[PDB]
């Protein structure tokens, strides 16, 4: 498989890339708090994509692994403050950051993140470039992540969150928010991949328009799974209004089906039963099947931007594996 | 007519715009108030004062030092807002802090996007690479400065972190190190941008550096002395504050800590490792610090750093407003106020 393969190939130098910015001024008893996150594994699947997205317009990789570094730390840099914001305990089955060392410990280590990406920033082939996509993302990400914590129904004390909380969330906003969260750093990921060793604009705009069409059927497809499982419920279980079956499954449910199916969203604590009822109410406008249609139309999206890039059969394998091919259709 | 209040004057709307246009590129409009209140809440802005003042003193102008300045402001702010949510503050300028009034959560989402509006800034300099090193550099100078007022902390902290790695001593050069980094460098720093921004002379932005960090380390020690023995006019600031917040990374208790015999070294660390300092605990600690001098002693090695900001300013041409904010910063008037006591 195609991951397996790139990480046999790549994944030593990612991984050496990744402790090498963390490490410039990293003092010795704060070594391995800032280490952590970087250790706990991972698919490393956006530095990869960034390192096939090079080698498939240059024929060379080495160039891009500044890129790849950014790409993977800016991941990492997000994960540290999410798993604050969500209380995570647990991540790629080891305790998280914050569960391991502190909540505001892993506050010192997400500003040292940031200062290590801007080291990385500095060892691109095009500083100012890079300095400027960065910024970009990282905003990207920050946004999305504000609209899904402002898409729950219930669950946080946050004067902000409260006061805030979206009144309606329609499909159109669910897609804008997973484009942000989630697409935004994908499609970083292959754009810069390419502005690494390539300066054609309209190469580097399609890698792009791949990685966020890629991202977004990610997403969509994670909101499956995160219904329906491999336990079951789990983004109900977290009021999410801003996953994708319940976002659809919200835009054709009739009026009580509708006001109940948010109620159980909206409940301080979900239950099983809940989560049962709140299931079946999405089966009944088939809300799992439409959600794996609009996978399928981003993932053919990702298909049409790829073609305009040379080279493209690993980054082609790379897709399938991301947007879940083989398991969706399953499905 | 202080310098502040002058400098207030002449900059101060350019500035306060500056960090708002920074702030708002591609800000959405429910996100609006929540990011820009951390610079709403007033402050000195002493930091972009002293940047463009330095720039203004070198080359007679201080626009173009606009960005640097914006920069060094972003972020103090920046450091603020992660700070009052990992001590818990619940007010700073005499106003709810970010966490308090948004949440914690909320505040981490303002401090992410504050990082971003200040590599906006950054973009903005006249030596745009150039300032995106220094920033990274200054900002890691920071969180380690932070991490370390944090381990030099005798109790109060649940973090396995800050307990595990909390140090066994706390050592006076210890102290200063730490002051260094928590509070001199972004001092250093804004002086040195100034500079930067107007002068391609690289002595002139060293010497400025050299006295922004001296200045910056002068002014913790006074502050230091202040947040054990009180201030005399402020309403209710309370005497031994740092005491009751059980840090030895406090000028006056690092001094007492490398004077004081074992008996009275092993009783003032286990006051400050109480978890809840008496009123009656902070008098018993103080004695012990007045039982060394801890306090002059402190007050003496302000003035060393003051005298050493004046040796580097001295190199700086046109200095006559850096004197004045040099004086104000450092607390001259005050500090020499103490020690015409007696
Ligand atoms: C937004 C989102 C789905 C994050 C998880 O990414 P991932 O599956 O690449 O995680 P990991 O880094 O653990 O492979
Ligand atoms: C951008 C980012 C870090 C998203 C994580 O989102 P989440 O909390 O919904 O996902 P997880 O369940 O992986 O924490
Ligand atoms: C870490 C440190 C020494 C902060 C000083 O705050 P300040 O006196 O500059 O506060 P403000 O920004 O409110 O004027
Ligand atoms: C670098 C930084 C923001 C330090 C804050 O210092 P502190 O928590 O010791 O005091 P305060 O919270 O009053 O600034
Ligand atoms: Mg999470
Ligand atoms: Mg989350
Ligand atoms: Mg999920
Ligand atoms: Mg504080
Ligand atoms: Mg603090
Ligand atoms: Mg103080």
């Amino acid at each position: 498989d195609v991951v397996s393969r790139l990480h046999q190939k790549y994944g030593a130098e990612v991984e050496k890339a990744l402790v090498r910015y963390l490490s410039i001024g990293l003092a010795e008893d704060f070594r391995e708090a800032v280490l952590y996150q970087v250790k706990t594994g991972g698919k490393r699947l956006r530095p990869l994509l960034t390192l096939a997205a090079a080698e498939a317009v240059s024929g060379q990789w080495r160039p891009a692994l500044p890129a790849a570094a950014i790409v993977e730390l800016i991941h990492n840099y997000s994960l540290i403050y999410d798993d604050i914001i969500d209380r995570g305990d647990v991540r790629r089955g080891l305790p998280t950051v914050r569960k391991a060392f502190g909540d505001n410990a892993a506050i010192l280590v997400g500003i040292w993140y940031r200062e290590a990406i801007e080291e990385a920033v500095l060892d691109t082939p095009k500083p100012t470039l890079f300095a400027k996509e960065v910024a970009e993302v990282i905003k990207a990400i920050d946004e999305g992540e504000r609209l899904d914590i402002l898409f729950e129904a219930a669950g946080r004390s946050d004067p902000y969150f409260v006061q805030a909380r979206w009144r309606e969330v329609t499909l159109d906003d669910y897609i804008k928010m997973v484009s942000l969260k989630t697409g935004a750093l994908i499609a970083a990921a292959a754009k810069w991949g390419v502005l690494s060793v390539s300066d054609d604009r309209g190469l580097a705009e399609a890698a792009w328009n791949f990685g966020m069409a890629a991202g977004v059927a990610f997403q969509i497809i994670d909101d499956v799974l995160d219904i329906y499982g491999d336990e079951i419920g789990k983004d109900i279980k977290e009021h999410k209004r801003g996953n994708a079956v319940v976002a659809v499954a919200l835009s054709h449910l009739g009026e009580g089906e509708r006001r109940r199916l948010l109620e159980i969203l909206a409940r301080e604590v979900v239950e099983e039963a809940d989560v049962r009822e709140a299931v079946a109410l999405l089966d009944s406008v088939g809300a799992r099947e439409e959600a794996l249609r609009l996978a399928a139309r981003y993932r053919e999206e990702a298909e049409r931007h790829l073609a305009k890039i040379p080279n493209n059969g690993t980054l082609k394998e790379l897709l399938d594996f991301i947007v879940a091919r083989e398991y969706a259709e399953n499905l």
